[PDB]
């Protein structure tokens, strides 16, 4: 069958909820972005940054998790022979309590997340304020200053040598007190990646575009991946969104499969084409239906757990500006050739 | 009987006042908001914020207490079994003495309230400045920097994993020195709710609307629940107000039950439809009557404890702007569809 | 007799002066406001703030003392049976040396005043900087940060459970530099009151009209009590003024009682209704007469120690302003009817 | 043959990728810059700085590696006879987390990198905070102040006496707070160089021109080497870039040798004549074509890993203004003669 | 002969290069400044500062070295009879990493440089924190405060009694943040030299002029020696430069003596008449010629190791700016006579 297993109807609601939660769909944009990210990670070729832009609902976190799992599986056969190697380390940036993005917490959290292997791996981190304990947890005291933590993290990264160092919610790097400090933060990240040779992937919303072009160097060593949403103007994206809706309604564990392609305009309006928004909206509707033990879904039920017009209106304003700034036209190439004198 | 028990007359005034205080009424808006909030808490589906608005004098705190008690009784068995579990952690915000919200005090208050289980549960939390004592209290020294407290709170929240984290009077998050820092505060809360995977519910007055829509990401991970007041234009709200007035009149522990629905215009004038304000008014009047040991109530006693015109005028000014901001019309849908191309 | 006992004549002038000083006459406004405040603090009913408004001449301080002594008398039988409870506690706001109101001194003085029971009650307060000493006093170290003092004061307030917290001279809280600082000061007071569940009565001059109406929350959770002065337009006010003056004349421990009701216009000119101003003026005049061992008092004796015109008009400017804002007319009532739709 | 070894086709993907990565091509600009740098390092003649300006993709780091290898090879036969001497020390500047460059970390890491000889070499550097350890690495405590580290570094430099002192990524020296502090930073570097008599070479992008001629005293002891890219207005640079493209496509380990000289305009468009960027582009294209096992490269394959037009557009903007500052014309010579009176 | 020794042609390049670098030419400006400095050093007569101004190229460091060597040779006969007497002690000024000149580092470096005789002198300096060691190099702990180190330096200076204290690049004293702090720095140096009675000679670039006559007390107690370069308007210095060029071309260790007299305008332009800059240029050109084994210096060879016109323009920009400050005319005499009334 092309949908949910029919046996799940006899099971109580918890297993149906879990099955719909763990189910993941494959759509052309996600597959394309995943292939591009894997190709970039496999051969960075002197590139230290991968800026993965995308709106809220594109699946950036799910893409990161899928890439992490696939990289771990790929590195497992070689990890059997070679040890002291982590395939991939992923940490999430923290929005600071103060007005400036603190780096000490970032360094210590990167050290914690990176260093959770089997205890057999001993590397005697630099600086005396960082050590192991009785429970295998990294001990970082307030004694150490930020450069000492940076040195310890650099040595640990060089020794472990992960394929890629994922940093989720990278927009939090923009919490600074000075405008030039915004470029200085990326310069610090570039130096960290240069002196350890570890590929850094930044996943964030469209406000990460403030890091897009600043200093030629940074630019040269940054790869831009756009996790674009499904637009309504292009019929192909509409067809893809309808196919996603059709497979979602096929995969809804209900006694009666509802009709969801009919109200595709509504869904879109309340999701803006983001697959994650559609997925969690359907999750809410299905949870309500299972709580009510209702054989099927109604538009009303969709209206109950939809997104407010004010919420979606703010979404499209940021998405419109994000895609406008990332719009590459053939006219732009003309100026580049004209400026280079190749016209 | 549908009213107060008759045997309370022989018992003295103090227990009658206690019965009236412990008495709670059910009205359609309260039950609707309660069921919506319970459905949202039962499954967040990628949401980290619930922005519950409403006037002051309504039922937000009582709704919170009812939700916590219901979830505790529901989780009861689970708790009884699997140990090291707290179903709900409910916290109120603190207005800072200075002009900037104190995140360190928020973190230490979260540590204090969250960790009050049986002493058997030990977790020797990260950072060396937080530990238990000889009386089971959590010891937090001033030497512990705020990020360290954040890390310890993150660990505790991750392990205990409450279903919902209430933040009462959340409008106190607006006490900031920088205008843009509002979004930074909300981002800090979102980052705290991200790595912990704990649903944050923000209880606030209409001042909380300053946080209602900042950035697309915060819009995605938030749901707006409006605890609307019983308006005067819609007849059904007037019928609900009269019904709750009659219900209050039935449960007044007096020798003679006063006639209360007749003077409903005065009650709406001095309460604006908020059930909490009316309960406060009737509590004051009943306390005065029981002090005088009089058989029944009168408009006079009502005017003595009535809210003055000036203070009631300011509330409606706040309520008028808050409801105007939160008013979603069919027209607002039209521009959203027109902008997206779904018109 | 209705006046002073005749045995005081043999006693020296000091004893007569002491008897007249500790004497406190009662007037209709005094007893009315006392009963209103007693009924308001007998049960707060979700109200955290009481705003006793009055000129610097009425009797706010003596009313506070009367309330404290009354509730202290009321709570003795329960205190004999239950320890670790204080009936009522109260302090006076400090005008700060610097620009900003110092919350550290306010918190430490509240803790000092509240925690003076018999030495048996040990509650091992939070914060290591707060404890007892060899002499039983509470020692507060300067190293203790303000939020720690706030938490300690909160724990003490919750444990001791006072009936009402008095803050005399509450207009001192207005020493702020920001327009919104004016409000989040009262917000901090409201957070302190809510988190402890303790009614906070604020006794202050007409400068407190600044704190009158700020936002719907503080407009609802506050009840305004106006200690109006005996005006000259109302014939009942004039009659009450003359009755109080006649009682004062009868209660003078003088060899021959003088006729005081004659210069009622002069007394109202130099006191404008404030009973306390008349009382301490008469104390001044009686002491001056007793210094010279004179059998009587003269118009020039009153003139020798009256209030000069330059100051006397100054309170009028403040008083007429506060009475203007605190005036609730029927026009305002009908304005609420039209705006809310109950016309 | 002038092309790649034809035996590589039997080898797997990893061997071919490694062979292509390890290939270093020789082109006239790199040759002339390398010869000039060799000549200026052979004898400084009262010079302490070598400023090597080069755009993002010019080969600065690989030139540093090549000159490091050549210096080590030339020092090798006398190194067998002479000890206590290192040929060359290579370091890279660190972008600081804070606003200003951190000299303490620079000094300690310079000591770390310089001090990695065999364990037999003992000097007993000044200050008690610096020593060896059981692993042979220098340990530097956090209690040593910056001047002490500077003195120890000076002693180490005067003892070892390296021929040159490489500071890669010297652009990070410009991160300061005070506008005039650039002069102070460069004077600190000059003072470090003077006492040790060690020629420093600073490698950085075109931003490094901020340190060019900011002081006459610093202007005397600095040598400006320009790592120019390949222009398009000059036919000679165009022909050189064509020849280098021919050499690259000649040595690509593929079954079918692709033709690349046709779209020399395309290759120049996305590389601006930079050699490292072109090499990285070809490395990524080879990796892509070798994952699919295609016997050749297709145009669209170049479009897959080509840098964004926005990235290349801005790189020209900073390069064009960078070359303008470095432009020397006959007009400047005439103004020098007129100012000097030599006209 | 007037040229270089002829047998060096058979010798390898290293010997010829060493002979050229160690050869020192004598020119009238150097001889005049040297004799003036020697006369001033023979007797200070109440002058505590010898300000030697000169461009970067005049030969300040070599003149200091020659003066120190001559004084050492003159004092050898007295040193043989009288021990514990260093004739001349000279240190270098340190450019500080921070914005403030570090006087502690200057004091400790002066102490370590001055205290380098054989171990027999056991002076037993003041302060407990300074003493000798096993290896003979004194050690100073960071615990020792700067003024105590200063007092120890005073005791050491008065005991040893050197003739002159040389400080190179004394303009490094100008790195402060307070505007008036220049006078404070100069007053500290004057005080130092005072109680010690040791003539302090300061050599630096033209920016040393910031402390020229900054106050009357320092103005009297200091004499200034100008290390003037060779100009072009006056034919005398032009002829002197021609003679210097002829001597250098006669002393070049080459088979054919190149004609440097034709391009005197060229060199002068690219050296501004500075003998040191010309010597370094000739050193670079001779090294290149020996590398090519060419029996001559071709013009283009001079252009290879010349200085950029941008560098030379910055040279002359600061040279002419300081010269007008250091220009004394008869016009400046008349007003001085007029102001004193001496006219
Ligand atoms: N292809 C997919 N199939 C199934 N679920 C998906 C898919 N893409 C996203 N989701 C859902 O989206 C949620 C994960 O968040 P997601 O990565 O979509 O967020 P994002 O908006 O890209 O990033 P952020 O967390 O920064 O806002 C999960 O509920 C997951 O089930
Ligand atoms: N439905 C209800 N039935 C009975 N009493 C109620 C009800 N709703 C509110 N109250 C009364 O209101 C008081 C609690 O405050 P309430 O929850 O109304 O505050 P709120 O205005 O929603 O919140 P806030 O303090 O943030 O302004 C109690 O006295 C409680 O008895
Ligand atoms: N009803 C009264 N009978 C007798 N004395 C009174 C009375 N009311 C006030 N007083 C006298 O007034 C003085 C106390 O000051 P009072 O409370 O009247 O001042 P206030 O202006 O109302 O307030 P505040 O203390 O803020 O200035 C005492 O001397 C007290 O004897
Ligand atoms: N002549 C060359 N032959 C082979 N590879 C080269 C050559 N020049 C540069 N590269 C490649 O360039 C990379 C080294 O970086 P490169 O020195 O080109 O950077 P840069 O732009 O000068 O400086 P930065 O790192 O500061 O941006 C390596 O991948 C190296 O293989
Ligand atoms: N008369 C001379 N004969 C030979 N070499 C000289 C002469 N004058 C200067 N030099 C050379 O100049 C260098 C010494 O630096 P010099 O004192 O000339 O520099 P400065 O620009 O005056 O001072 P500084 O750079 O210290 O501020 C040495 O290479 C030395 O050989
Ligand atoms: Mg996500
Ligand atoms: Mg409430
Ligand atoms: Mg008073
Ligand atoms: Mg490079
Ligand atoms: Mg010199």
């Amino acid at each position: 069958s092309t949908g949910f297993p029919l046996e799940l109807l006899t099971r109580p609601a918890t297993e149906r909820l879990a099955y719909f939660e763990n189910y993941t769909v494959a759509h052309p944009r996600l597959k394309e972005v995943y292939e591009i990210l894997m190709r970039t990670i496999a051969e960075p070729a002197g590139a230290s940054f991968i800026f993965v832009y995308g709106a809220s609902g594109v699946g950036k976190t799910t893409l990161r998790l899928r890439v992490e799992q696939k990289l771990t599986e790929l590195a497992l056969p070689k990890l059997e022979s070679d040890r002291a190697r982590v395939p991939v380390v992923g940490i999430e940036a923290i929005a600071p309590e103060s007005r400036y993005f603190n780096w000490k917490e970032y360094y210590t959290r990167a050290l914690i997340t990176l260093e959770e292997p089997l205890i057999d791996h001993k590397f005697d981190y630099g600086v005396r304020g960082i050590s192991r304990d009785n429970f295998g947890k990294i001990n970082v005291e307030s004694k150490v200053v930020a450069p000492a933590l940076r040195r310890a993290l650099e040595n640990a990264l060089i020794h472990r040598h992960p394929d890629v160092f994922f940093v989720d919610e990278a927009q939090h790097f923009g919490k600074v007190a000075s405008g030039y400090k915004l470029q200085d933060q990326l310069d610090c990240l570039k130096s960290l990646a240069n002196m350890t040779g570890i590929l850094h992937c930044l996943l964030g919303t469209y406000e990460l575009l403030t890091f897009r072009n600043l200093s030629g160097q940074l630019s040269r060593r940054s790869v831009d991946i756009h996790f674009r949403r499904y637009c309504a103007d292009s019929p192909e994206d509409v067809q893809a969104f309808k196919s996603v809706l059709l497979t979602f309604q096929q995969h809804l564990p209900l006694a009666e499969t509802p009709n969801l392609v009919d109200h595709w305009e509504y869904f879109y309006e309340r999701t803006l084409g983001c697959i994650g928004t559609l997925k969690d909206w359907l999750k809410r509707v299905l949870s309500d239906a299972l709580d009510r033990e209702a054989t099927t879904i109604t538009l009303k039920d969709l209206q109950k757990r939809a997104l407010s017009v004010a919420q979606c209106q703010k979404m499209f304003k940021e998405i419109q500006e994000g895609e406008r700034q990332l719009s590459e036209t053939e006219a732009d190439v003309q100026n580049l050739r004209s400026a280079l004198g190749l016209g």
